[PDB]
């Protein structure tokens, strides 16, 4: 019977009443509001794959003391501009952030760090902050759904996956729009299609032992 | 890198200090204490795959009124013995349950139903009751662990799987003994082996869409 699974999944997708979704989001609207950089969890970590750690550390020490040795990476020019501006007290307008690479070498964004020093600038700079740096969004908003997504759901969303689960929602893609359905609708339509399902925490499922599905950490 | 997964899983298994398990259970001890019938969730349901439903219903009506038409299935002889004994008020000793098929056609066990009518018999009859019919076991006991297992963990245990997860434990088989480790040990050794994992709720994982792993309900 496992030979029938692609057709059963097709039946499952066709059972949903797309006019009756909890809500829906055009992919173009998500892209308009959120750079991928401000969604993916790795942006919140020190950018160790982009810079030598020595450069990240020199930059932290420069920011503490507003003096000392200058990082060397030609990739460090904009971080240095940011750091030296905070040191000299010279303004960075929202336009500076809009044309910036957004992510600070120590993880997180320039905008959030800037607004920590100039809290009157916070609302103007929110568009340049990672979703995990923004305040807890109102329930039912797109930011709320994004802030509550695990890494696996963010990656599926960013990759444009045809469906993925997050929290208490099923996201189903149809065209270039995602439609959200709640868990009980997901389960009812899976029932009716003769399907069972698991939400994976790991990227993928290569080998099953007992009820554990194993993956390599590094692909 | 996924080509290396069987060797990584072998490394993972070899990282555990089996003398340092939370606890361990010889499979022979589990079998001594628990018939498979008293573990598997289907025993708690009406035995519709074993009897016509009409026979289950005739048997329920006979039990209510202690009169009326007799079920026909030659598979119904022992249920009729049980029912008529309860009707006539004639004793069923623990020895009757020990040689019985244990499971009543309406789901659950003869012993539990008998002890509902004769509560002084409850402790003598506990060995013949499903784990889901017994009182909440003391924490850390084998019954406690079994009572807290989902269907997927019970099936893995019953099938003798080399590992499976239940609750906050990893069960690892070595020889004919299961060794329990907690979640943080499981995760540490998975980390060290370069593995990621998911606990499946469905029997298996045939097709992955997004972060959902799909199975057929009926194999």
């Amino acid at each position: 019977n496992a030979d029938s699974l692609p057709e059963r999944i097709d039946l499952f997708v066709s059972l949903f009443d797309y006019n009756s979704a909890t809500t829906s989001y055009d992919i173009r609207s998500i892209q308009t509001d959120f750079p991928t950089r401000l969604l993916t969890p790795d942006s919140m970590l020190p950018q160790t794959s982009e810079y030598p750690l020595k450069d990240i550390q020199l930059l932290y020490k420069l920011a503490q003391s507003c003096t000392g040795k200058l990082p060397l990476s030609p990739l460090i020019t904009e971080p240095l501009v940011f750091t030296r501006s905070l040191c000299k007290g010279s303004s960075l307008s929202p336009r500076w952030f809009a044309r910036s690479g957004l992510i600070h070498p120590g993880g997180g964004t320039y905008a959030f760090r800037y607004a920590e020093k100039y809290p009157a600038q916070f609302a103007n700079l929110l568009p340049y902050m990672h979703i995990q740096e923004r305040p807890n969004a109102a329930e039912g908003t797109l930011l709320y759904h994004l802030q509550n997504m695990g890494e696996d759901a963010i990656n599926a969303l960013v990759s444009g996956a045809s469906m993925f689960g997050s929290g208490s929602d099923l996201w189903l893609r149809k065209g270039d729009i995602y439609y959200l359905f709640n868990e009980e609708t997901w389960l009812t339509n899976a029932n009716k299609a003769g399907l069972s399902y698991s939400l994976l925490s790991a990227d993928t499922c290569f080998i099953q032992r007992g009820n554990i599905c194993w993956d390599v950490e590094d692909h």
